[PDB]
């Protein structure tokens, strides 16, 4: 139900969780949370296991 985000920064590490009823909510405020950071750098997608990652 709920999706985790790793964050792999060169200088910068950490992890967050939210739990959201769909998809395009949770991924929109991963995305949404991550940008406001302005956090550069290359996202990935596992439609696998429905987690996405953020590595610079």
């Amino acid at each position: 139900m709920q999706y985790k985000l790793i964050l792999n920064g060169k200088t910068l590490k950490g992890e967050t969780t939210t739990e959201a009823v769909d998809a395009a909510t949770a991924e929109k405020v991963f995305k949404q949370y991550a940008n406001d950071n302005g956090v550069d750098g290359e996202w990935t997608y596992d439609d696998a296991t429905k987690t996405f990652t953020v590595t610079e």
